[PDB]
């Protein structure tokens, strides 16, 4: 049902046959806590704009014959009487046990965003894609798609810059061509359902940086997804000197990064607010890491927190870098699954825990080597368990699932290999979240916006501006479809998500007033604006940071319904 709780996991098609990544497989997925697996990833085919598996043989053609499927300590086979293997058919084979675990194909990625580009171009290809996810869904048993576009935004130089020379030339329609992608899935999703008598989905994962979003002006694809999930990590990283926490949830005014913006924005609540312009909590999601980043010879700070690295952490602290040319040597970017942090410490007593009570997440800190880690633990799962229940938020996705952890069982002591310590891949942190989601009970429904519920006006108020970091300049088109001349000091208002500040209105005067995640602006004009019958009146000012949208706009205290 809409308003359950929902525990969504993201599952890595390429870790079963990777020393780094444990050997993960399908069923390593922990299926008693996950109400969601989004297998990660599908991409679009460069020629026929249709959705691609990425590996293919993992995905449908791999026997498991080299490695350990079992489950509950029971093997498990293959499902021979499906005409595919890999990862999909073990899918299959476990759902028939967890049949209300919903299995959806993940499109995308920072790494297979790369042809959305050049599918988006034309309203045919977007059709023929969109179909060509039905037929995939049908196919393999999938329950629904999860589009991860990164991203479909203007701002300059964002995305994978291998993929610059497709993104640049796109940037001005990137966001509007989206939203026709976005549109057309739900629209041909919802045609497949009501054919197959089954209850398809589609969902997104979505960007929390401010840097990416001042590049998005419409965000209505959202009200086209069962839940909006977003990416509130890699806010922090070896890309840049500010060690800082990868997974904040709550603001913080010493992140270095940040300092000088008008609120802190690299964490969960900063994306929170942005995207309650256009969607209630309840359909939105939580991102939560299971991985780290992390930097060495780190100077300044606080036990590393605040200090600053032009040196992301390699080594034994790097198990999950990149190989992008070859021969081992992996791109320092201080990236580990958990069980290898905890395995660390088991080594070093002087590799150490902290908490920070203000962003509330951990960090790991060695004090003699310079080297700061971001962490996840029980505690910030429990912050995390406590937002969401506050804010009412629809539950979490994780990336990435053999991130979390559990006891090895080819644990060898003293033993310094990658899957010879204390721990392994398992549940213990996922198990927390699935235990702490169904004690909270259901998501609430949040209410309409109040200007339903008032008499109307046949007034049109459009909102519409430019951003220019960190200016949002405003205009707002006021046209009277009324028979009578509306009287110079009428006002309007609108609610404007507390992602962002109102500073000023070039005209007339104004007020702030507190409404739970939004400020309700109040603009009231000058006897001068009269608005005469079929005519139209603008008005404009000044708002700080972005939103995703403004709501409940109200006009002389009625419900502006336009023509
Ligand atoms: C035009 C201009 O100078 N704009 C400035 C912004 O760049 C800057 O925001 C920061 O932008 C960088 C990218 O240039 C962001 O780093 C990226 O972060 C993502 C994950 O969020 C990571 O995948 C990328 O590898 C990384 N890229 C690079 C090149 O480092 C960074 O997170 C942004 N920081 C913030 C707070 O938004 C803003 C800072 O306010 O200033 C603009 O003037």
């Amino acid at each position: 049902s809409e308003l359950n709780r929902k525990l969504v996991g993201y599952f890595p098609e390429w870790a079963y046959s990777s020393e780094a990544q444990g050997y993960f497989n399908v069923t390593d997925l922990q299926w008693d806590s996950l109400t969601h697996i989004q297998y990660s990833f599908a991409m679009v085919d460069p020629s026929t704009n249709k959705i691609t598996l990425s590996n293919k043989h993992a995905a449908i053609e791999e026997d498991f014959s080299e490695f350990d499927l079992n489950y509950n300590g029971k093997k498990i086979e293959l499902d021979p009487s499906l005409p595919y293997k890999g990862h999909f058919n073990v899918l299959q084979t476990m759902k028939k046990n967890y049949p209300d675990v919903s299995l959806l194909i993940s499109v995308g990625g920072w790494t297979g965003t790369r042809c959305f580009y050049t599918m988006i171009d034309t309203d045919n290809r977007i059709n023929t894609f969109a179909d060509s996810c039905v037929d995939f869904i049908r196919k393999y048993g999938f329950d629904g798609v999860d589009i991860d576009f990164q991203y479909p935004s203007s701002t300059s130089q964002s995305g994978n810059p291998d993929d610059f020379d497709l993104s640049e030339p796109r940037r001005t329609k990137l966001n509007e061509r989206y939203n026709i992608l976005i549109k057309t899935l739900r629209e041909k999703i919802d045609m497949a359902s009501k054919e197959d008598g089954k209850e398809y989905l589609l969902t997104a994962a979505v960007t929390a940086s401010p840097w990416v979003l001042g590049g998005i002006s419409d965000n209505t694809y959202a009200k086209y997804l069962d839940f909006l999930s977003i990416m509130s990590y890699d806010y922090h990283g070896g890309w840049n000197e500010y060690v800082e926490h990868l997974a904040g949830i709550y603001p913080n005014k010493e992140d270095r990064e940040t300092v000088t913006q008008i609120m802190p924005t690299l964490c969960m609540d900063w994306a929170y607010r942005y995207y309650r312009g256009v969607l209630p909590a309840e359909k939105i999601l939580m991102g939560i890491p299971y991985y780290t980043r992390g930097w060495e010879n780190v100077q300044g700070g606080i036990n590393g927190l605040h200090g600053s690295s032009k040196t992301p952490a390699s080594g034994k602290y790097n198990i999950l870098g990149d190989d992008l040319n070859n021969d081992g040597v992996l791109e320092p970017a201080g990236a580990n699954p958990l069980w290898h942090v905890l395995n660390l410490m088991e080594q070093d007593p002087n590799l150490k825990v902290y908490w920070d009570e203000i962003s509330k997440v951990p960090y790991v800190w060695q004090n003699d080597k310079k080297v700061f880690v971001s962490f996840e633990n029980e505690k910030s799962i429990d912050a995390r368990l406590e937002y969401i229940q506050n804010k009412n938020l629809g539950g979490a996705l994780i990336w990435v699932m053999n991130g979390d952890y559990g006891l090895n069982p080819n644990y060898v002591e003293g033993s310094n290999k990658i899957n010879e310590g204390k721990y392994t891949f398992g549940d213990t942190l996922t198990k927390r979240l699935s235990q702490g989601l169904k004690k909270m009970g259901v998501c609430n429904k949040t209410p309409d916006d109040l200007n339903i519920s008032l008499e109307p006006i046949n007034v049109d108020v459009k909102f519409n501006g430019k951003y220019d970091h960190p200016n949002y300049t405003y205009s707002i088109d006021i046209t009277n479809y009324t028979d009578k001349e509306i009287k110079g000091g009428w006002n309007v208002s609108f609610d404007l998500p507390k992602s962002a500040v109102f500073k000023s209105s070039w005209g007339g005067t104004y007020s702030v007033t507190d409404n739970g995640d939004f400020n309700t602006i109040t603009l009231t004009s000058g006897a001068w604006q009269n608005i005469a019958p079929n005519s139209t009146i603008t008005v404009q000012g000044m708002i700080g940071l972005c939103f995703s949208g403004i709501r409940n706009v109200t006009f002389n205290g009625m419900n502006p319904i336009g023509n």
